[PDB]
RNA sequence: ACUUAAGCAGUGGAGCAUGUUAUUUAAUUCUACCAUAUUUUGAAUAUUAUAAUAAUUAUAAUUAUUAUAUUACAGGCGUUACAUUGUUAAUGAUCCUUAUAAUAUGGGUAAUAGACGUGCUAUAAUAAAAUGAUAAAAAACAUUUUAAAUAUGAAAAAAGAAUUGCUAGUAAUACGUAAAUUAGUAUGUUACGGUGAAUAUUCUAACUGUUUCGCACUAAUCACUCAUCACGCGUUGAAA
RNA sequence: AUAUGAAUUAAUGCGAAGUUGAA
């Protein structure tokens, strides 16, 4: 625990070691593993794993409850670090008294998560009036949900649907703006559009996701439909937005404008070009529990598939919207700051508004050495920085950003403040996709004379009948210009 | 059909070794890190000048060299969320230039509540110790002695989860030899030979692919369909 | 009887996101 300055307190983001609750560790190797042989739940673990490590997929619900046990297992461990962190974030974002939520909904393929992890968080002195939770996959999974959340302290309301006759201050989302890898990019809208139905005002929506490049595009995608970045052209800053409703973004993202990272397809992940680009995840490390202890051991599950640790580094992505209050007062109140004070053109190494909700975020490791620390940031301008403290600059200054690690939000200046030009190519394929309209339309006016010049050509010998052209390759040419035809007609549709 | 049950061979509580984590720290780097002093064209190339040296022209002019200044800069174990080549360091781009460069001293990389992996040695008598034939790229044989926390061990005894392999020149060997990294270090890896067993498979079995049936499922059983509970809007039917 | 209106009243159609059963 370090001294650093006030600021920087504010400004990191929580580092500690992660932990499970020892009654809820003692409980889960006790009854839900205990009297399963261990072979079927690794077995059934995975399988679940071998599905997943295909490239930029997504997390299933669990279908059979040997399944659903491994899941309890497996992704656990995993979730309940995500949202303990991501809730983490929240709370000291909106401050410690801010947050006091007494709706609480939380939906993913696992146990009570968010439910978990919130008590865990704000304290076993918590008894809101509701605690809802809706578990997605299996009736099995709620008797097991209950004796997870019997051991900490019953008022939480197991379902199998979200109950719409209400609204909620407090909302997350584990896994469930997407679940087909193929029409990604609309049900992410239809998803989340279900969701901030019932968000009460003054509410808080946190989603959470895989972390790897195609859950970086479900987040990204959300915040692009839910903010609008293009209806607000040349505003920065955070101001909430439309979407007598109106949303503003707590963490990560340090501005409201373009997510400088985000590029449309997840497939072009996977390919030779694509090899070097890049994604907004977010790493935390959790010590590995006694049966995560004792399940990831054996041939299939604890060596190359081809040392241990007593703990897993887990990816995740987030995201966090906050709601305002329906009022006379929150309306006017974006209204005016949208029309008389613009917070004009934050430059490249500004600091926004120079409080924690506007500062830069680190979203990559920082890199040190002696005397130097650089940092990779996305910045309330909006544009990828490189940032780089000295001991020149100061000595404070250099004590504290070379305390700084990946996920903190760095509050200071520095000597330089570049564009972190590496790997925006991101923008380099913005000019693809738009260089294939414009010339798409080419394509298909180019095709006209390649076709049309070859069948003339074609009609020309053939009329004339001197046949130069083979047989063949003839009716090769007949079969090219129908082929050409019919492909033209289905991309209409 | 792994695996299990059996039989056999074992290993598994102790320590260290070797790492990792956490916590702690000014650092506990990823000599590269911390504290205190201390150097600013520095390491090179060029410019432009005053000093000597030469060569010329004519003391001066020029050219060099050599110093001293001279600032472009040099320098950077800075960056890959900095690229492209090259390979399995370079160019470029950018960043610092009383500092991110340079030197010195000491300190740290070895801190220790914990936690986990990898191996070696132990815990005695079908087995240790002392003494006396054979390889490829010494165990063996012989004799004797041998306590009961020792004369074992260099805490460790009793019981457990766990786990490794199962006819084979396989396992195991208190069997050794050798190579690379190396100026020096191996309980790590690699090969390389010598000796050469035990023991038998009722059983269970996920996963598992074929499959058979039905389907009203087609995002595929969390599937779809049906009924309930509420809100409004209609349509028609009787009517004192 | 052929119509036209009616307090009172029967049934059913639709749709909003859902709520409840497991036919
Ligand atoms: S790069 Fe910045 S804007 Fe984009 S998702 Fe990450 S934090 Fe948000």
């Amino acid at each position: 625990e370090l001294r650093l300055l006030s600021k920087t307190l504010q400004g990191q983001s929580y580092r500690d070691q992660l932990e499970l609750n020892p009654d809820v560790s003692k409980a889960i190797n006790n009854n839900i593993m205990a009297v399963h042989i261990p072979n079927n739940l690794r077995r059934v673990a995975t399988n679940y794993y071998k599905e997943i490590q295909e490239p930029n997929s997504l997390h299933r619900p669990c279908r059979t409850k040997m399944e659903v046990d491994a899941h309890i297992a497996s992704i656990f461990l995993q979730n309940y670090g995500s949202i303990f962190q991501s809730l983490k974030e929240l709370q000291k974002r909106v401050g410690p008294d801010n947050f006091k939520p007494q709706r609480i909904l939380d939906v993913g393929y696992g146990p009570a998560t968010g439910i978990v992890a919130l008590n865990d968080i704000l304290g076993p002195n918590y008894r809101p009036d509701l605690k809802d939770a809706v578990i997605l996959g299996n009736a099995e999974m709620q008797e097991r949900a209950k004796i997870i959340l019997s051991r900490q302290l019953i008022m939480t309301n197991l379902r199998s649907s979200i109950p719409a006759s209400k609204e909620y201050d407090l909302i997350i989302l584990t896994h469930q703006l997407l679940h087909d890898g193929n029409q990604f990019p609309i049900q992410v809208d239809e998803n989340i559009e279900h969701y901030l139905n019932i968000l009460a005002p003054g509410g808080h929506i946190v989603i959470i996701e895989r972390g790897n490049p195609m859950g970086f595009e479900i987040i990204a995608r959300a915040r692009q439909i839910t903010l609008r970045p293009e209806n607000f052209p040349d505003e920065f800053g955070k101001i909430p937005r439309p979407w007598n409703y109106f949303l503003k973004v707590i963490a990560p993202c340090p501005h409201q404008r373009k997510c400088p990272l985000q590029v449309g397809n997840p497939n072009f992940y996977t390919h030779k070009e694509g090899k070097d680009l890049k994604f907004c995840n977010f790493q935390k490390s959790i010590k590995r529990p006694k049966f995560s202890i004792e399940l990831k051991k054996g041939k299939l599950l604890a060596t190359s598939w081809d040392n241990g640790r007593d703990y897993e580094i887990l990816n995740y992505s987030y995201l966090i919207f906050e709601r305002s209050h329906k009022d006379e007062n929150t309306l006017k109140e974006i209204k005016k700051l949208r029309n008389e004070n613009v917070n004009g053109k934050y430059d490249i190494g500004s600091l926004g508004d120079d409080t924690q909700n506007s500062w830069p975020r680190i979203i990559n490791d920082p890199v040190k050495r002696k005397g130097h620390v650089m940092m990779d940031l996305c910045a309330p301008s909006g544009e990828l920085e490189k940032w780089t403290v000295s001991r020149s600059f100061s000595k404070q200054i250099y004590h504290d950003a070379r305390k700084s690690k990946k996920g903190d939000l760095w509050a200071s200046a520095a000597k330089t403040q570049i564009k972190g030009l590496g790997d925006l190519n991101v923008k380099k394929f913005h000019k693809l996709e738009k260089e294939r309209i414009k010339q798409l339309k080419k394509e298909e006016r180019q095709k006209a004379r390649k076709a049309m010049e070859s069948y003339n050509e074609l009609e020309d010998s053939l009329q004339f009948d001197d046949h130069q052209f083979s047989n063949f390759e003839v009716m090769k040419k007949l079969s090219t210009f129908h082929g050409n035809d019919f492909l033209q007609h289905v991309n209409r549709k």
